[PDB]
């Protein structure tokens, strides 16, 4: 897929169902801090809020299927 974006995509397209908690089509730093959780994790909205204004590439302080892609997709980057 040159970034796996298919392999992820497919899951992806599913999960964003959870992601997605409002059901906006876009994951409020809330919506993602709330996944997290569902890992057992407790995060807070406040260290997300720096993700989501990293992912956010359009600009603003949100994510999204296309930003969140990148995020998790980076993410495997970094480590
Ligand atoms: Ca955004």
């Amino acid at each position: 897929a040159d970034q796996l974006t298919e392999e992820q995509i497919a899951e992806f397209k599913e999960a964003f169902s959870l992601f997605d908690k409002d059901g906006d089509g876009t994951i409020t730093t809330k919506e993602l801090g709330t996944v997290m959780r569902s890992l057992g994790q407790n995060p807070t909205e406040a260290e997300l809020q720096d993700m989501i204004n990293e992912v956010d590439a359009d600009g603003d302080g949100t994510i999204d299927f296309p930003e969140f892609l990148t995020m998790m997709a980076r993410k495997m980057k970094d480590t």
